[PDB]
């Protein structure tokens, strides 16, 4: 299948199966997709709710995270675990209240240079909460894109992380973008598991090489040896 073929299958399953309630996707700003961006990258979503819901009832917004005693955000972290991200998290709210004046960035490489924020979280941020055109590529997208057009290799050797964000550049929307990235993330997460994936509940399923040739176990290739 063409690229156009894959964003409108992946669009019109989360029409009717995709996530849309979780707190971070209802009146969406970027503060709160990178609090939940940050939070979600380690950690499954049923813990990272309570913790979500707690941080933006004490943070409101990006300057009263910002202010607040790095202590107090590590206190209110415990229980989430990898606190290199809390410490960045507070270092990141500091840079945009005193960079971007409380305001957080909207364009791509002012949300790039931000502390724990990368490429992928970067073009999230912006996608998920502006609909700017950006395609993602965390583990989960990578395992979706590798299984669904055979690309083996690690994704830790250079070479096949550029052939990854190619084929997601390609495959990724500007109408739609929000919808399509989340449901990527929502696939990658629930449906395109690292272990015995449910190809039957897979938009993607009609044109995946991994789903015809029952071969998911060798995309996306892992480290040497
Ligand atoms: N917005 C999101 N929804 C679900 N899983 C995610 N993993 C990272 N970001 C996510
Ligand atoms: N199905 C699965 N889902 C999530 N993590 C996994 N690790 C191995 N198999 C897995
Ligand atoms: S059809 Fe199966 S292997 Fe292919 S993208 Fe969907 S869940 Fe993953």
């Amino acid at each position: 299948m063409q690229a156009s073929q894959f964003s409108a299958q992946v669009l019109d399953w989360y029409d009717k199966y995709g996530r849309k309630t979780l707190p971070w996707q209802i009146d969406k700003t970027p503060y709160k997709v990178w609090l939940s961006e940050v939070m979600l990258q380690q950690t499954q979503v049923a813990t990272v709710i309570p913790y979500f819901e707690r941080f933006m009832a004490r943070f409101p917004t990006v300057t009263d995270l910002a202010n607040a005693p790095l202590d107090e955000v590590l206190h209110l972290w415990t229980g989430l675990g990898y606190y290199a991200r809390a410490r960045n998290l507070h270092k990141a709210a500091q840079q945009v209240a005193t960079l971007h004046g409380g305001k957080f960035p909207e364009t791509f490489e002012e949300v790039a240079a931000l502390p724990g924020v990368g490429r992928s979280t970067a073009g999230a941020i912006l996608s998920l909460s502006l609909g700017k055109h950006f395609p993602i590529l965390n583990g989960n997208v990578k395992r979706v894109l590798a299984r669904c057009y055979a690309v083996s290799g690690w994704p830790g050797k250079k070479e096949v992380e550029n052939k990854l964000w190619s084929l997601s550049e390609q495959v990724t929307p500007a109408v739609g973008v929000e919808r399509f990235n989340q449901a990527m993330m929502d696939l990658g997460a629930m449906i395109c598991t690292r272990s015995k994936p449910k190809c039957s509940l897979c938009p993607l399923q009609n044109g995946c090489i991994a789903a015809a040739n029952n071969s998911w176990a060798l995309y996306p290739g892992k480290k040497p040896k």
